[PDB]
DNA sequence: CCCTGCTGGCAAC
DNA sequence: TTGCCAGCAGGGG
């Protein structure tokens, strides 16, 4: 069980932290600032990647291991892998010729051919 | 406290 | 269309 209940929604955290972090959801309040553009956001990590990929230079990136596509955080080509990189069952007929594929960029790739 | 990964709106192709 | 992005919560220290 987690005792902490928020009184708004139906959250509810195990630590007071984590109800005090919730909470911002609810006011709006944005305590931390980049000390450089002057924006505001709810959390530090946020802050923290926000100069890394706008205020940062010489940041390495991520390249797909199945295609040539470059991504600048390492979840997003978490969500270009699911997205393009996963196993269709159900399969996806080319718009153009009867060709199957399983994979969304199999599809896409083969769709160019035409 | 911080690190990590997911989420859906939204520019930008 | 999909990467960019801040919002957001879980987990470990
Ligand atoms: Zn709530
Ligand atoms: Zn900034
Ligand atoms: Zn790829
Ligand atoms: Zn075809």
């Amino acid at each position: 069980g987690s005792p902490f209940q928020c009184s708004l929604c139906s959250y509810a955290s195990r630590d007071t932290y984590k109800l005090k972090r919730h909470m911002r959801t609810h006011s709006g309040e944005k305590p931390y600032e980049c000390y450089i553009c002057h924006a505001r956001f709810t959390q530090s990590g946020t802050m923290k990647m926000h100069i890394l990929q706008k205020h940062t230079e010489n940041v390495a990136k991520f390249h797909c291991p199945h295609c040539d596509t470059v991504i600048a955080r390492k979840s997003d080509l978490g969500v270009h892998l699911r997205k393009q990189h996963s196993y269709i069952e159900q399969g996806k007929k080319c718009r153009y010729c009867d060709a199957v594929f399983h994979e969304r960029y199999a599809l896409i790739q083969h769709q160019k051919s035409h």
